[PDB]
């Protein structure tokens, strides 16, 4: 069991927010990551999506998984993971512009494909892939977390996550979709869309199929089978695009160049 | 369930002896390490030992615990964790003779510490650290390994296991004893005893109190508080050995300097 009584925990400085809660760095046998919800009275629906992450958490085992060290009841609701020493993919690629060398790129997309295999091998999906939930440990080792919304951000939904036409519109080819967009973001160092300046112009075109990421902004030394593979990965068309087995074995054999 | 599905698991080559069973490199979702029953049909007391050591693995999810992924019961009796890409503390030390500055061993020191304050925080014993469970990882990581002697090789034997003369001879301090040789090596790039070729008269030695580690074989850099905290944590009377939430302030603070 993974309860963590109270006391044991120390909550220091806030970090940020997560998907149902505030992120803070923290003590419990070393650094940690900690999701709180600062809230006296946990409605229903807060329980059941702390539960459901949780359950979702002790299903994973994985380096490429940011590890979920366990949970708290009191005095509030929480999650604690590893601390993650560097920062997100966004805040590499978007705030402090690093700049990575292409072989490092693939070796966060490998590892985030990696991860991402482990996820759906277990029946899980994301459903909230993106470069903010990708953690950069050390500036080596890939972490994805954040499991909030996932189930056993516009950029990154596919276009039928968008439309929701369909009861339950995500699927493997969902978080493969979004995926794509973090492959897009490695080898642009850009957020798709940077021309236009309207979020709702954005989600209605991506919809409805008539807005698409522009692949000829990629990186000149970016593999034209990392361009393929990206293309694959972001077919507007669900049914169209790779699973990740297929997409790790692309990666990897990209690799050897 | 943490029963990895026959198959799945692919076995390359052989890394050398683990602890009760032998140490492959592999592939389960990316690389990882596999420890598994080289024999056919097992004896009911190994199996039984398979069953404990998946029992304390499955308790341990922290950062400085080399990572279970799994077990598998076929084809046969098999442990998976995570892969370390560096090699054993031992390995860097006493073979490559690697040059770590005193920050960095000091590192060591603190993580494998926070390891096994986990571990005891938790009621595990380990009864097997030393530096060869210890796993670097990207050079910066400490993994602790090998809980097939875990519960709830000699040199890092405490004297009091060494007689096996009392009630539960391991406890607490039995650990805290074996890391105070890890300092050692850390502190002096080699074992204890060296200059001793005979394991017989070691262990009639260390268990009749004749012999214990020359600490002037400390580095001239080495701080005198870890010198200190070194030789409290080589007491042979094991109730005046500290625990390790002590043995974590020591070193935090002198870490401060
Ligand atoms: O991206 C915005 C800033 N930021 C958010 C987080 C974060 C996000 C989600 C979750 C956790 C931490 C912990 C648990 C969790 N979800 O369950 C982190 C972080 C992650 C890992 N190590 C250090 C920091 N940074
Ligand atoms: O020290 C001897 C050489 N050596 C032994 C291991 C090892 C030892 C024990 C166990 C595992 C691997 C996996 C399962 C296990 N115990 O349950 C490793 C190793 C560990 C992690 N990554 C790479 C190599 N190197
Ligand atoms: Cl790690």
């Amino acid at each position: 069991d993974w309860e963590i009584p109270d006391g044991q925990i120390t909550v220091g400085q806030r970090i940020g927010s997560g998907s149902f809660g505030t992120v803070y760095k923290g003590k419990w046998h070393g650094d940690v990551a900690v999701k709180m919800l600062n809230v006296t009275a946990p409605t229903p629906q807060q329980l059941q999506a702390f539960k459901n992450e949780v359950g979702v958490l002790r299903k994973t085992r994985h380096v490429n998984i940011l590890l979920f060290m366990g949970y708290s009841t009191k005095p509030q609701l929480a999650i604690v993971t590893q601390w993650c020493e560097g920062s997100s993919l966004y805040h590499h690629l978007h705030i402090i512009e690093t700049k990575f060398e292409m072989i490092k790129l693939i070796d966060i997309a490998r590892q985030t494909a990696q991860g991402m295999d482990y996820l759906h091998a277990k029946s899980i999906i994301h459903r909230d892939l993106k470069s903010n939930n990708i953690f950069l440990h050390e500036d080596l080792t890939v972490k994805i977390g954040d499991f909030g919304l996932a189930t056993e951000s516009i950029l990154w939904m596919a276009p039928e996550v968008i439309r929701m036409q369909d009861k339950n519109p995500y699927s493997f080819q969902s978080d493969v979709y979004a995926f794509g967009i973090v492959l897009y973001e490695l080898m642009t160092g850009q957020l798709p869309y940077s021309n236009i300046n309207n979020r709702d112009q954005i989600i209605f075109m991506v919809g409805r199929g008539y807005l698409s990421p522009d692949l000829s902004k990629v990186r000149s030394n970016c593999p034209k089978a990392m361009k393929r593979l990206m293309a694959e990965c972001l077919k507007k068309k669900r049914d169209e695009r790779p699973l990740f087995p297929q997409i790790l074995a692309s990666i990897e054999l990209l690799a050897r160049s």
